[PDB]
């Protein structure tokens, strides 16, 4: 079977006036042949373009691209890891709905769920979802969907998506996985019996810390469709400039992951093994609570995760004495970043969630990039003496 | 006082890097000095940026442009005029409210009321907005918004936003005003009351067809930080690229409205007066119902408005023959744009709602752009006179 | 006949995948179907592309555009009006041949004539042509080319290039033009006699300030293959991104043209009669030298300009204290640019050719945008009248 | 490593941006008369104009300076454009050069077309041997002009040993390194004076971008050639920039890949019946290995095979599944292509013979796709 890096380097598709690279169409609409052609398009009878909110050729390309590696019935690309997002769970749930999610999620994830979903009449469970027990006593009559990240962002918490599936497939409901910390190359959650998967693109897939954006992909080809028409109302849309990026990016997803990989189980040992290091939640560690459950299910690890320090004063010393490493959130990009989860990224998360979450001042998130690790490493040791 | 021409090619702002055109911040993530410098610009304390999705130096900049030119406390832009309209009115609504909106509106805005919002627990009436007094009839005690399109897509009907911003003021309802058709050089419509002005920024703000994407504008900073929040959570963005060239559309905005108004008042006159013309909805026009509304309350007219031919296949004859209008949905664009709404932007329409909107297949929309006038005329002449 | 604001809203060529907008081929190769169909490309036969640096749709677009306006055989765009000057001068004139050019040139131009020009064997003579027969007795059994800017940049001084074109036809010169100052709405050097037009696209053309880029126009199929041949092997290139932009400036050239022209007369007008202003070098004013010649052979003026104040000190206070002008070289923009020749965009112009060219410490040079005429009026006048 | 140094370029921030902004600007504003002036004279930090200095293209030009460790680099539209500004910003009427007899086919057009207009002796010789560029050197020889390996026969010359002669003669050396890449051939390190690549092979690495580099070892050499770029012209565009700086970025990981991929390869052609012979440098066979691993670190993936007939090269190029018919070379994907017909069709044909270039040919650029795949696709287009 033809390798992933072939398959992202050989995309379905014919060329456009015989370019290689694939064009970027900055256009905003198309030109019919006809009356009756534009009507026959609006119908959906033939094959051919109207206008880039319903479909624009270069965004086109970079979901096809995403779709293959998915295994899909189709995908959606968005202006944002939270347009994919928004459009996966909004597309679905309705006034009297129920949702079962994670309790440790992408901030702004949180604020969706907590803030926006229950003035819209969907009841919102936020539930330790490493625990399938724990989901099932969540359920009830009008549960329709489960939300999960594995592993969760920042505190990389794993669930048995596996198990959960399995709960979901029995009951109706339909199971959401936001793929983002780990890519595609080695996490599937539609292999797994997920409905929905889905990624911040900003993230790993891109890579080049340069754009943001959102993807999802469905099991059916009657979710993707309910997908790209909520899209077409909501209006989260990938700019043809930053599918183009995208594409170009995931070109060298593959090899990218990786090196992120092995870089990040190095990093994430080196910190074990160090006596300022409290402990390090890295999924791939052989000390970490589901590491059995992570290894089985995915094909590889993701490279950002946190570690703890001894105080909050040890935290800010060691961020803010970092010659290679940058202090800035986001995670995923080729080089490596670093930031404060209680203070920047999950500041915003309330209390109780917070709690919950078991995010404290103590605790450091580091996104290990594609450098030489010796580089990375030599970085965090030069920091840790002081 | 400085002309709005002026405004638009002098934007506030320092150079960055002393660049005399505004750079393209195609950057995801932002760098901190500092823990104590991060965490106050995640507090709102300082000045700096964070992370693109939650504002970027590019998009900010052409959101300052429109916010100056709408009179605004703020401005928020969009991947989509879809992204604003959804963040405009989902970003207040919630499940108890009641919206009233126009009964004839862009295709998706009819699409995300009536198929979205009453799924989120939202009441929503499309109402004759031409008559306030039906819009004061359909009120009721939950009401909380007001949704206006004027004059509407495609059909031009007008409203009179004055007087049903009276209406809202008195009982507590925002008004939110879809002014895409008529650009913010001629209409403004938070000087007629409106809390918050929306645009298809794909449209004519941009101007050059090569762009998707929207912006909203609040009348007070509490209502532009609401939507922001919500977009933030949502996540329709304007990309810096987009937003680098829809800044560069609209330094020519003024003009090519300009020319867009001349030229679209003279079109609409040739086919007022041609003989296979049956009727012409041009709101500039004497012959139109609710023009004195359109004259009082606009300081011109976009040049996208709707006529009647004789039949569908007249109407078919004329769209398929034409050497200078090209057959595209879309409007605003520099050059000039044609389409049958029955069977293209209004065909997903339903049919309760496309009768009351007075869609025939009779009726051609068109989208005049900034060609010489003469050469436009001539082109509808051919066709109109074919064999 | 059709305009020219339609003709460039409606470039020949079909759509690509029925894209409204022309597409941006970021692309630096081409595939193809068969060694046949490939080798014949390489050999010139067939339709199709092979690599960017031998030509690439977006910009062969551009190119058509240019062409059009110039009524050309054909127009080759490059990374700038210098890569347009090179090719159009070094694709032609070889070791023992010689070249007579005008002693007022952009400076850029000056340094590639004086300095790269001789290392190549070819002579150079820079010649006062606004004189005729100045150019007739610099000419040399070996003269093969003339090259002419006019009006000349920064002193707009007017060179007959009708009269010029006569002498080169008759004796076996070419005669290139580099038509930027004006722009090729308003100067057709093809019409006038001249075998090469040529434009920094950086200027007028592009008109947003945005891009660098260079195109020439060649009135014989021979000439503009060989201009291309030249630019295949030197490769001064516009990108596609830069073509797109190019292409999209150029939909509102003739609009934006339209105003330029009518705002630089008023501005040269209200300084002609202000009491600090020595003397207003427009070739637009019944005043100006040559005014005759420029007002019969082009149908317009561009609006970048040179005025005397009367002392360096009152030309730096002037210069120091605008707000709508900004402080900048280049020209051509929507917005208005000023600066002071002696010291910047002449400051490495040999010390003999200074004073032919006639650029002392007095002078600054504006080029009007297309703000409110009113606005930039009032801007110098309270700058002019401060304390 | 290099990966890191690519990762973490000097520079401030700007506006605390994490990548570096697009200057998508033509000019820049001044603060006062004063500084302007002085800036047009050299004096202070800042910008004038972007033919001048464009911030997004200085940040590509940094890069690439770093890695090959030289006073400066210069970037430009093309790879002629830093070939026409390396070679003519030195060379003048009278001046003699010497270069390679086997040269991309646009450097032939340059040196055999345009120099001997501009008054300019040019002989193109064998340079794979010392003594005979001794025996072509004449008094006015100002300059010697190497590709290695050469494209597209991958012919290699001795650039330490031919630096010798040149630095006792006083001629400048220039090398094209474009087919090896700055990871794995570093000219200054051997004793040029001046290195440059096509930008649009595999430092950009994605096929989206025409671009060059030219990076001289000394502070004088580089201020000329962007003195001659001033005045002929051929820019970078702020966005080709920002994708180049993009593309770079993964370098060091691609070329590792592509030389891994393109021995495997050259060794899979090398023993199968249907294929003559291989042309590539790292080869054990190869005419040259010898040199070609003292002097370079590594190999480019693009190299040159001898079919049993046009026919079979026909067959061949026009069955593949995965590698694509098209000219170029460095992308991320595979190409391939005949020189004879196509790269190099427009040699003259004094130079061709002397090239040995044959309808015979075919020429492949190794991709980064998995390297099984590569093989299975021209296993199956060779045998069915």
């Amino acid at each position: 079977a033809q390798d992933i890096t072939t398959t992202l380097l050989h995309p379905k598709g014919d060329h456009v006036l015989h370019s290689h690279a694939y064009p970027i169409f900055q256009t905003s609409t198309f030109c019919f042949d006809s009356t009756q052609q534009g009507a026959d398009l609006f119908m959906g009878k033939g094959e051919g373009h109207i206008y880039s909110r319903l479909g624009n050729p270069t965004v086109e390309q970079f979901e096809e691209m995403v779709c293959s590696i998915e295994g899909a019935a189709g995908s959606a690309a968005f202006g944002s890891g939270m347009g994919a997002i928004s459009s996966s769970t909004l597309a679905f749930l309705q006034k009297g709905d129920h949702l079962i999610a994670g309790d440790t999620l992408y901030g702004c994830t949180v604020s969706l769920f907590t803030h926006w979903l229950p003035r819209f009449g969907i009841e919102v469970d936020l539930i330790d979802t490493s625990d399938v027990e724990k989901v099932k006593a969540a359920w009830k009559p009008n549960t329709k969907m489960v939300y999960l990240e594995s592993p969760a962002n920042p505190t990389c918490k794993v669930s048995d998506i596996k198990g959960i599936a399995v709960v979901c497939h029995e009951r109706g409901a339909r199971l959401v996985v936001d793929a983002t910390f780990t890519s595609p190359c080695f996490l599937k959650p539609l292999e797994l019996g997920a409905d929905i998967a889905l990624h911040s693109v900003s993230k790993y897939i891109n890579g080049h810390g340069d754009v943001i954006g959102g993807v999802s992909s469905a099991k059916t080809a009657e979710d993707i469709a309910t997908i790209k028409f909520y899209r077409k109302d909501a209006g989260s849309l990938m700019a043809p400039m930053d599918a183009f990026l995208c594409a170009r990016g995931m070109k060298t997803l593959p090899i990218r992951m990786q090196i992120h990989m092995e870089n990040g189980l190095k990093v994430a040992k080196f910190l074990e093994q160090h006596e300022k290091i409290v402990k390090v939640n890295h999924p791939g560690l052989e000390s970490f609570p589901g590491h059995d459950i992570a290894k089985k299910q995915m094909t590889g690890y993701g490279s950002t995760f946190l570690f703890e320090m001894k105080s909050f004063e040890a935290a800010k010393k060691l961020m803010e004495h970092l010659k290679v490493c940058t202090l800035a959130v986001s995670l995923g990009c080729v080089d490596t970043l670093i930031e404060h989860p209680a203070s920047m990224t999950h500041a915003a998360v309330p209390e109780n969630i917070m709690r919950k979450q078991g995010i404290t001042p103590e605790l450091v998130r580091i996104s290990v990039g594609i450098e030489n690790v010796d580089d990375i490493i030599a970085d965090l040791k030069q920091a840790l003496e002081l």
